[PDB]
């Protein structure tokens, strides 16, 4: 599936056009998410979890009560990730803020129902 | 993005060891993959479909009409794709056949739910 | 004193004699334990507790809230803490899925005493 | 603002006039400050919380689930930003065992207004 | 510990964002903290007041009977301080006349309360 995720017209095609802060000028790589992978090693965490919606959901879920206490790094590792999840339940997004946006309404919708 | 579907215990990792036929000595290799692409070109076939399940059943819908006409390589391409389904879903297949009850269990669950 | 640890029929002596894996031909050895003893500084852990039956329990505890997302490094650590506590409250286990069931059964007569 | 703090009264002078332990003659020097930083930085914490007691707290509180099987090290570094702690709210402490009391004593009180 | 003010997203990395007046492209330099620890010297006041909100709040109650009289410099060195509370507070000031607004709009709120 990794040989469709390279097509253009894939995941990966939709990666690399996604803007780093509203205003801004850079763009992600397919290298943050090997670096991403890197920090999963280093934390001991499984980095098939990357591969997944599901791996993502519960990544996510471990590092958000954290985020302040962490650096800007983690921050970055965390929004990484954030951006992964929106590409794999198939959703465009211009940037990262915009992807927070959309991890923000799933966990508005989460919320009601999480009793 | 992927990263476990390549390693042991992933996806390429069950390609080579799930069974042609359900005693045979030979398992399915990765041309198949290359082969059903060229296949999904000829019949100008969405690559996204290789990237999820529900395009895989798809792919499968589309096919299941046609089996018994088939030959054994149209038959073979529609194997292909419900160990890719089988596989991608993370169902610790042996063989062919055990792809094969998957998929027929999820057409009578449909089935279940279709009136 | 340390004399005794090297005593026949004692806790090292029963270690060498296991199973690393149910099928296998290979056996538990004192490097696993020196292995996961450095790797103790990288969660930020004691090492004495690696002495005593409840401290070897605690690194069970500070492991299970991660072992679902971990990788297969923490999965090995926890399975050799297992075997380890299995051999300090001198239980005959032939294998590492021995110690995973008792580990668990100890767990389980503790839920119903635990609210 | 920071530079005013090198004033007697200040934080530098509070920090660097607490015994280590309750008995030697060694007190803590600004250098084991950065000590603790340089462990922070490598559990990937945000600087930025430690010229704030609000963030000092929830420091204490990252830390905290760990200290029953943690290292002397990282029982040294709670034991440092305790006494951190105790200088940003100009807490007239001699010793790492008066900040602790005050520690133990400020959770009694605060317990009994947030439960 | 100190140099999270000079980090950026501390307080003096703030301190830069602010420019000196509504029409002009200067900003707030550090030395206006320094000229101000030397005003303070000169009238024979301890500086110790400028390392915490408090302080600064404190200076700008004081010297509101010195406003309609004094200097040019006496008002600059007031919404200095004005701009040194707003920073303590790490609030985002487009100029000084906001740092002066939100002085005012804190004390109508405590003034009702702090009778
Ligand atoms: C999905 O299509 C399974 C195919 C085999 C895994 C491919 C792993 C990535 C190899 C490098 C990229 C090759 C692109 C044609
Ligand atoms: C997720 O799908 C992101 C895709 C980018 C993966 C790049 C991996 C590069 C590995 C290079 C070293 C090993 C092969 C020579
Ligand atoms: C430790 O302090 C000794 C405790 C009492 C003896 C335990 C058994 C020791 C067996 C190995 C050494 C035998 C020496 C004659
Ligand atoms: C308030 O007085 C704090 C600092 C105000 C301006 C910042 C300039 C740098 C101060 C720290 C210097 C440290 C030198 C070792
Ligand atoms: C936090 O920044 C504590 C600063 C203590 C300064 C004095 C001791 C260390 C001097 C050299 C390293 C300075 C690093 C900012």
């Amino acid at each position: 599936g990794a040989r469709a995720s390279v097509l253009s017209g894939g995941e990966l095609d939709k990666w690399e056009k996604i803007r780093l802060r509203p205003g801004g000028k850079k763009q992600y790589k397919l290298k943050h998410i090997v670096w991403a992978s890197r920090e999963l090693e280093r934390f001991a965490v499984n980095p098939g979890l990357l591969e997944t919606s599901e791996g993502c959901r519960q990544i996510l879920g471990q590092l958000q009560p954290s985020l302040q206490t962490g650096s800007e790094e983690l921050r970055s590792l965390y929004n990484t990730i954030a951006v992964l999840y929106c590409v794999h339940q198939r959703i465009d997004v211009k940037d990262t803020k915009e992807a927070l946006d959309k991890i923000e309404e799933e966990q508005n919708k989460s919320k009601k129902k999480a009793q």
